[PDB]
């Protein structure tokens, strides 16, 4: 298991454009291509995206080369990020992946939330930082892939993604 292995678990693969669970279109292994009702934008984007004229469809090649950037900016931002940054740092590379989860793609909102509990990650209280992540907007909307992530933050295993 990686960050790879996991995201493509939580995310899926799917080669024409669709809405994420909040309802915004999206393509590929979960990469967001617009916040606007307009599905005209959202192909406008994944052209972009792409660097050719598509038909709302890519293939699985350009699917994993966006996933591929996507994980890089998550990365990148969290690096960036002077909150964010510290407590990465401060974690082993199983619970480094999680943050690498909270952060892709992922919304203002819910980065607001896991925010709050990064006190918690950093001194490594972790049965407290999870049931502090559990209070997040990220779990109210998907319970699911956010208890396999916390699990990921609480364990410092993959014991989340095994049967997966």
């Amino acid at each position: 298991m990686n960050i790879f292995e996991m995201l493509r678990i939580d995310e899926g693969l799917r080669l024409k454009i669709y809405k994420d669970t909040e309802g915004y279109y999206t393509i590929g292994i979960g990469h967001l291509l617009t916040k606007s009702p307009s599905l005209n934008a959202a192909k406008s984007e994944l052209d972009k995206a792409i660097g050719r004229n598509t038909n709302g469809v890519i293939t699985k090649d350009e699917a994993e080369k966006l996933f591929n950037q996507d994980v890089d900016a998550a990365v990148r931002g969290i690096l960036r990020n002077a909150k964010l940054k510290p407590v990465y740092d401060s974690l082993d590379a199983v619970r480094r992946a999680a943050a690498i989860n909270m952060v892709f793609q992922m919304g203002e909102t819910g980065v607001a939330a896991f925010t709050n509990s990064l006190p918690m990650l950093q001194q490594k209280r972790w049965d407290e930082a999870a049931v502090n992540l559990a209070k997040s907007r990220w779990y109210n909307q998907t319970p699911n892939r956010a208890k396999r992530v916390i699990t990921t933050f609480r364990t410092g295993t993959w014991d989340a993604y095994k049967n997966l």
